């Protein structure tokens, strides 16, 4: 699987039945049919003893990966019940400025989507929660280009470091603090992973509030190879995937 003719998204049902199944995402936020639900509590975010290792090119996106043996930097609030614990962090990006994000608002496609991915801890490891329907949660950013974040430099000038698939590079004391908007109100909605197996077992949390990012900062990320080293040269651009059918599921807002 991957991302282009052969390999993309309106292939993956072939391997990945579930591709086409009852709650599959990213989705288009229609922000006049969601619906305000004020029994939603405000999102609880504790990342300041977050503990980030590494960084790698895994052929199809840069993981950064963080310590999850331990309640370090956790999810909870929000319509979330339990704690989630952040496992992981990645973005999608397109070839230009105007694609890239999995999700859309009203249809508009910005140009990066970064996911924090966190487990549901009552099942202890990432493993057992991908086999729960409320196993996992991912807190959406979308990304636009404007002004250059500050907190994301860290993560761009190491991207020369692991160019191609397969390679990585020690990634200690990276803040994820630094990556989050002014605003914390968020639609919600039952979905899945958004690249194989597909899982439908997330809770995805998306900002309303976009970050902004330089195009300098958004050129480093497009960069990248898809391909591993030694073999012909792949940009890794437009890893993300189009919009699936909301089929029946209701989006609700916090604000
Ligand atoms: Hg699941
Ligand atoms: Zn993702």
């Amino acid at each position: 699987w991957g991302y282009g003719k052969h390999n993309g998204p309106e292939h993956w049902h072939k391997d990945f039945p579930i591709a086409k199944g009852e709650r599959q995402s990213p989705v288009d936020i229609d922000t006049h049919t969601a619906k305000y639900d004020p029994s939603l509590k405000p999102l609880s975010v504790s990342y300041d003893q977050a503990t980030s290792l590494r960084i790698l090119n895994n052929g199809h996106a840069f993981n950064v990966e963080f310590d999850d043996s331990q309640d370090k930097a956790v999810l909870k609030g929000g319509p979330l019940d339990g704690t989630y614990r952040l496992i992981q962090f990645h973005f999608h990006w397109g070839s230009l400025d105007g694609q890239g994000s999995e999700h859309t608002v009203d249809k508009k496609k910005y140009a990066a989507e970064l996911h924090l991915v966190h487990w549901n801890t009552k099942y202890g490891d990432f493993g057992k929660a991908v086999q729960q329907p409320d196993g996992l949660a991912v807190l959406g950013i979308f990304l636009k280009v404007g002004s250059a974040k500050p907190g994301l430099q860290k993560v761009v000038d190491v991207l020369d470091s692991i160019k191609t698939k397969g390679k990585s590079a020690d990634f200690t004391n990276f803040d994820p603090r630094g990556l989050l908007p002014e605003s914390l109100d968020y639609w919600t909605y039952p979905g899945s992973e958004t690249t194989p197996p597909l899982l439908e077992c997330v809770t995805w949390i998306v900002l309303k509030e976009p970050i902004s990012v330089s195009s300098e900062q958004v050129l480093k990320f497009r960069k990248l190879n898809f391909n591993g080293e030694g073999e012909p040269e792949e940009l890794m651009v437009d890893n993300w995937r189009p919009a699936q059918p909301l089929k029946n599921r209701q989006i609700k807002a916090s604000f």
